[PDB]
């Protein structure tokens, strides 16, 4: 066999099938005689690229498979490797090489100490020393993607690797089961039960890896037993609660101080699968107030060891909400009562508030919708009035780096055929990768994009506010025409520039057969 | 509170007390006002400190805390953070940095892309961006170096943040406990060890993080439940397994074919707390035989990525250990039966065979002695003619790094003050670390240094015999006198050109009050 | 031709004859057939093999070649680069790596992240990725190191390559030559010598890459030209000027305010192949005092891009030196006027004052001694008491690292067997690289070795008193006996408990056959 029918018949043993790519010279021979089971899906850029692997990836739950050109095109990727390494998404980045003969002299294409290009923002990255070891390197990749803490992966392969005799005794890689579905031992964690059953007012606090563990009715489950209020981690990158539950009080605010106040009265927080904490405004304080002690349970190591405060636990989410959620005692106190509904905020016939735009969302989307947000003045308001019932429901940069939502959530639709993904996108972020849209439209993917359009990095405007800031150049993104665009790239355009047209303009999307972007004006 | 107060406070409520170190003035003012309740441990030379610190917290199970000065000092200790790297010794690493007004000019003794310097043989390598910052900073250190699996970790710290003013919410760092004492949930582990009861001819292989975990004695009642042969994987760090236990069968050949021939005919294979495998010589042929599979425990996500074959569950190896032991059935097979004694090799009034010494040594030394070996050419022999008991009883530089066992002797010595540390080193190996004798005397810490003299660099003059190589410069040390080198740094020495001299040495040295050295005249 | 012998014809087509070593397996195939032409230096570890190495290039001015054991046996030399780095030393660090067919296991003796493990202390580091690119791959390296600004380069080798076939296109590698002998353009050159001519006050400082380029000389004509007196730059790795030439001024203080406050009144200082500055204390102050200016020659863009003050020239030492030397106009100034000799310290009939042992050196020692300096806490004195009329002799740890003049005092006298080597060594510093006094006996090379045996780190109680520091452990190093350790590594041993005592074992150390160790009583 070749290395390169031996690396796609390791693919295809791991339960990889299909290839997000963007192609080179130096990956044409990795990409020749295409495997017929395999599919590829073509993106114009490699930010794009690797957002819709990432949502993928997230969605799917299982490692995603990328390949992209030398340096430029891994280069072009990295700032979606930096939100991929913080929401821990499986990605296995490979790129193509240039022949081993022609590196010595740095030919064009060469990627030039290529493991250390896309550090500090991978698991692994690697380069192998001979064609035959690409198969090996190749299951490494797979693994050090999958296990947790899961996340980015780099391989970068000479491209006469390919065509070179693979070693015979590469088939030993093709069945390797590998699993870190670990949890606490028996005895210490009794010590845990025994605490959160000995909690007078616990609560809480769950992060993104609760849902990439679908660990999400069993936190349901658990915070039912303890009576206890349940709050989402901030700078939350997914949704890990139904938003209607009684439980549910919300998104933390991302703040030292704000965090600590929230917290005050509750003897014992639990914290599960999230960092502790991804605060982002300065807001200087108390970690903890008097009287709270907080306890986490992480699958990332790097999160437990630089928490400021509380005991922490390195685990399998997925195992350790399912082992906890069974063995505590239900608890006599009384189940939190849900929290209000929003109010409605005043709208008149012009231009639409935000907090219109996302009831009207509740309204109009179905049951089990996905939500992505890269509208970054607007992300409370839309925590507080979209009802997600269901796990995977919302995404959100993980590292705040924009460019992710739209192609993210093309991603996520091809992820979940059956469940409408929405992705609401400030006029702002939406520039960054842009021409995801293309990716939409060639494959009919039926993503719904909601182009939030109020000429401004709004979010920047209101820190520059508090800041007290004048005079910052660069805040204001006039003359977009977001229609023109998605016809650039063959996507179905509506407007709205009021309620009438964007429930008009919403009822279409929703019945539309494929993609559909709405530039929505907004206040 | 200065970050000095703190620092030094989170370290004692961490466990730790003793420093060991090489001063410089970079480290003066953390040295300065040394607290009382710790102590100090002084080597001559940077790989000496890491050497002697590695082998207290290896024999200690816990932590060491090393302090050495800027990049000179660090990059001293570059070797011995090769062998801490494959033990996975927990070690943290400080090094003193320039004052922060004195960095930017790049002053003598700065430390330049300090975080950079012992990279790749740590697990994490930080300095923090500000001195309110170091306190946070040393607690990440503290717990990296402490989770699974356990490795160096490297902290810089510039010289004038000791002196200032500590954050008051430092003090939620002092009591954070941190675990991953896991293990694989219910079900998939009550698959697990179905297979294991199911196995006709099961074998079992361990490595050193059995050691570490202290899991021996319950991987002595897994090996009798399954009536199972017990192999130690190549190039063992560690002794994990007594080696006159009836199913003992000794340390496995470091080569691919060798070990697949070894396990032929046992249809499972279960590694614990092993690298699948550290091969070392060329030995090209089946990873495995037809009708073999492997199942490995590991507490390392990047030795279960890498292993060629066989499934892994990457969980810490004394809750696994424990756990199947527990589990599994009581098989109704034969219990192996002990390995025979080794034959005495002829030996003459003259030279010493190695077999000779060691044969000695198990005569003679006590039965809770603990051997260090760096005699490099008689390592097959060594674990063939030592009865080691108990746990922590064998160490061997687990990256081959010479200049491993000399202070590491002293380190394990201190560590264990009760029982009695015998170091077996070659000639060759005893020049890199000769400096650490003087700690030894220093302190008194009576570490018996067996020096095995035969005037070469033996191990390669065999390899070099076998790849047929002719006219190989280096090779010789003729020309050290070792007794002379023990009275330089004042560690009493003796001579044995001869078994009776050899006896009469041993029976001086097991009697003496302080370390000695004893200079063996070897075939 | 096999990679082997092409890789051996570059060698030595470039000017390489000795390889300075510590063997291992990694490197036996490249060690095999050693050519007769070559030869090979052994030394017992690593820190030694590259001091001598370093020692022998710094005085030969040219590459100097090593050979060490993969990971282990580089980290154990990273201390001795990072002195390399700081001295500009042009050294080819070449390390064996584990058979391409082993690398992806991680088999014993695998360097892994090869390139990564020197840096930040090397201006190169890279592993092929075929074998046919080894003669290429160390082409580049041997160029990279020799080029200005010269420094330490890394290449790693996998041990199957040497038998593989080369490329014939290899040829076209052997007699490349590269030059980075420039200097300033003829327009910009002659605006330089019109400010210099047309200062009222003119001074120069000189740094290390002066005696480096063999630039001293010409130095001394441009001094004398000018009628400038002449400072060596701080913490001097080296002697670039006639420490009793009538313009000499000394070593400058290693601090901001010393050094501005004695250009104090001088109108334009010219430095010429020293960073500015390697300060070391802290001393804040002015960069300059109002009215002067400064105009820095550096071979090294690091130095000009950090300097915190004054123009500088990119360029090489030599070219530049010879241009300045021979186009500035002869002054009508008077000739700065020497200085004093030093005054003579009481001295009683006991232990030895550092003053009277550099005084009596200088008595004795022939007029083209060369001189290494590790004893730390007498450096001023050194400085002031010796007269060094010649290029080349003087040798200080560039970066303050300890472990470089004992072995380097080695390389040096192996590159200038006419000249007698005196290496000056504290007892603390004597300790680091103490078994490279092996390699002198075995080669015979006559360096002497002259011990200050105080009893203390110094240098760190002296900073210590100054920061006021108490309770500073781990100072005192007590209970060395130098005499033993000489006879140890077969090198003949003197003590000199007096001054009589000293002259004695100077007048025999300087008419011995061989290396001899004097252990001198100081104060
Ligand atoms: C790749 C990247 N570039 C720049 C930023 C900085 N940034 C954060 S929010 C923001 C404004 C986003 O504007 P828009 O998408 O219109 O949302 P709005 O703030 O108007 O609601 C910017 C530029 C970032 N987070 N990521
Ligand atoms: C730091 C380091 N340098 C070099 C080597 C290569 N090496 C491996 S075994 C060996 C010989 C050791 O000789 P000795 O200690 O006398 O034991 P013997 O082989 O004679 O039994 C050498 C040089 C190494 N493993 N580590
Ligand atoms: C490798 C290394 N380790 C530690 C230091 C810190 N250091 C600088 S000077 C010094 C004392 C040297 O003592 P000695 O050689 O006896 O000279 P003295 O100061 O007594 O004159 C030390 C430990 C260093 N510079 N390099
Ligand atoms: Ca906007
Ligand atoms: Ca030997
Ligand atoms: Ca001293
Ligand atoms: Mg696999
Ligand atoms: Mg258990
Ligand atoms: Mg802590
Ligand atoms: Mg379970
Ligand atoms: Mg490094
Ligand atoms: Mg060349
Ligand atoms: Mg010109």
């Amino acid at each position: 066999a070749s290395v390169h029918g031996t690396t796609y018949e390791l693919l295809r043993r791991q339960g990889i099938d299909t290839v997000f790519g963007n192609p080179g010279s130096n990956e044409l021979p990795f990409l020749k005689d295409f495997p017929e089971d395999f599919r590829y899906i073509l993106a114009l850029q490699e930010a794009c690229v690797v957002g819709i692997a990432d949502g993928y990836a997230q969605a799917s739950r299982k490692p995603a498979f990328i390949n992209l050109h030398s340096a430029a095109g891994t280069g072009n990727a990295m700032g979606a490797l930096s939100n991929a390494w913080n929401s821990h998404s499986p990605l296995i980045v490979t790129a193509g090489q240039q022949t081993r003969a022609m590196i010595g002299v740095e030919a064009l294409l060469t990627n030039v100490d290529a493991a250390n290009l896309p550090r500090p923002l991978v698991k692994w990255s690697y380069e192998p020393a001979s064609a035959a070891e690409v198969p090996h390197a190749m299951s490494r990749a797979i693994h050090m993607a999958s296990m947790a803490p899961q996340g980015p992966v780099y391989l970068s392969v000479p491209y006469d690797d390919w065509d070179k005799d693979a070693d015979p005794q590469s088939h030993h890689l093709f069945d390797r089961h590998v699993s870190s579905s670990v949890r606490l031992n028996d005895q210490d964690l009794d010590i845990l039960v025994k605490a959160l059953n000995s909690a007078s007012n616990p609560a809480i606090v769950l992060g993104p890896d609760v849902d990439a563990a679908n660990a999400n009715a069993d936190c349901v489950m658990l915070a039912e037993r303890l009576k206890a209020p349940v709050w989402v981690a901030p700078s939350a990158p997914r949704c890990p609660f139904p938003t209607r539950h009684p439980c549910f009080r919300g998104l933390m605010p991302a703040g030292i101080a704000a965090i600590s106040q929230l917290l005050e009265g509750h003897d014992v927080v639990l914290v599960i699968g999230a960092p502790v904490f991804r605060y982002n405004q300065y807001d200087p304080g108390q970690y903890l107030k008097p009287g709270t002690r907080l306890i986490s349970v992480t699958c990332d190591p790097l999160e437990a060891a630089r928490a400021p405060m509380g005991d922490a636990i390195v685990a399998d989410i997925g195992a350790m909400a399912s082992a906890l959620a069974n063995l505590v005692e239900e608890s006599s106190r009384q189940l939190p009562t849900a929290a209000p509904e929003p109010a409605k905020v005043d709208q008149d016939a012009g231009r639409l508030h935000p907090e219109t735009v996302f009831d009207t969302l509740n309204d109009m989307a179905p049951e089990n919708a996905i939500y992505l947000n890269e509208s970054t003045s607007t992300t409370a308001q839309m925590w507080q009035r979209l009802n997600m019932r269901n796990p995977g429901s919302y995404y959100f940069c993980a590292a705040g780096g924009l460019g992710f939502a739209l192609p993210a959530a093309i991603g996520v639709q091809l992820a979940e055929p059956e469940r409408q993904v929405i992705a609401v996108i400030g006029d702002g972020s939406a520039n960054y990768s842009i021409s995801a849209l293309w990716t939409a439209a060639q494959y009919n993917i039926p993503t719904i994009f909601v182009i939030m359009n109020n000429g401004t990095y709004g979010a920047l405007r209101w820190f520059a506010g508090v800041l007290e800031a004048e005079n910052v150049p660069g805040l204001d993104v006039p003359g977009i025409d977001f229609r023109a665009l998605a016809k650039g790239y063959g996507v179905q355009a509506l407007k709205a520039d009021n309620l009438e047209q964007l429930k008009g303009s919403l009822q279409e999307a929703l019945s539309a057969k494929g993609p559909v972007l709405i530039e929505v004006s907004t206040v």
